[PDB]
Parts: C-alpha cells; sequence; structure tokens
C-alpha cells in the first residue's frame, strides 16, 4: 500500500501550488491513533497543511465537509480508507458530488471512487490512477516525470 505520506507528496506533484488540503477521517477507525500523527508528519515533510475532520457517525459527515470546504476553505478532499464511514456509498457518493460543486478535485483510496467520479487513486514503484476527464476538471496535471506510471480509468 501507498503510504499516507507517498500519497501526499504525490499530490504534491499534481495539484501544484495547493496549499491546504481536507480529510474526512473515520474516528472510530481502528488505525486512527497511527494515522493521524502520519499526516502531521506528512504535513511538516510536504509543506501543505492537512486539515483533518473527523466523522464519527453517518450523521457528521455533510456538517464535516462543509466545514472542510467553506471555514477551512481547503482546495482538495483526501480520503486515506473506507474500512467504516468512508466505505457508506452515500457518504462516498455525497462527497465526490460536493467535492466536485465545489471545483475541486478527490484523491482517493481505490478505483471504485474514480468509477464515481474521484480523480487519483495510487497502487504498487508507485502508480497513478487517473480519471482523465475529472482529473481535467478539476485541475489535476500530470508531470512529465510520472507519464510512463500513470493509468487512466474510464468512468
Amino acid at each position: 500500500e501507498v503510504t499516507p505520506i507517498q500519497q501526499l507528496f504525490l499530490i504534491k506533484e499534481l495539484k501544484p501550488g495547493i496549499a491546504r488540503i481536507g480529510v474526512i477521517w473515520d474516528k472510530n477507525a481502528a488505525n486512527r491513533d497511527e494515522v493521524l500523527p502520519q499526516l502531521q508528519r506528512a504535513s511538516a515533510a510536504t509543506g501543505i497543511k492537512v486539515v483533518v475532520a473527523e466523522v464519527a457517525s453517518l450523521q457528521e459527515v455533510a456538517p464535516q465537509f462543509r466545514t472542510l470546504l467553506r471555514d477551512h476553505q481547503v482546495e482538495a478532499l483526501w480520503v486515506l480508507e473506507e474500512s467504516g464511514l468512508l466505505g457508506q456509498a452515500a457518504a462516498r457518493s455525497f462527497l465526490i458530488k460536493n467535492a466536485t460543486q465545489a471545483g475541486m478535485p478527490v484523491f482517493a483510496p481505490s478505483e471504485t471512487w474514480l468509477k464515481e467520479g474521484a480523480c487519483v487513486t495510487w497502487r504498487k514503484g508507485i502508480r497513478l490512477v487517473v480519471n482523465k476527464a475529472v482529473a481535467e476538471a478539476m485541475g489535476i496535471t500530470i508531470p512529465a516525470k510520472y507519464q510512463d506510471r500513470t493509468a487512466f480509468l474510464a468512468m
């Protein structure tokens, strides 16, 4: 699996200039305690501010997304795993559609997201999976050095 710090360094090259990214994170996930420090470490190493908004129930997904969009003014949505709340298909559809309506990309943990309208996912060196039409609409750029390791995927 591609580590969170690896993902954020890739995000840095895919969205040049991005300064703030929003994570919706399942508070109940078993690896919460270990992932949140790695997100902070990745933020320090890349310089991108990582705003993590935790959700404990389905009813918290929409208000926490609204806080990332409106209050934190993040420039992309980053989803790290989908074992619990983020695997809920209504939450997934909601997050993709509302990020798109804010003109920002979704970096997602699996290809199912890309089929539903997310932008970029990753596999393993590292290979990128990109929904090209959506990535294009959300302002993603694929640098020259990663073109040979990038697969496009149909919606």
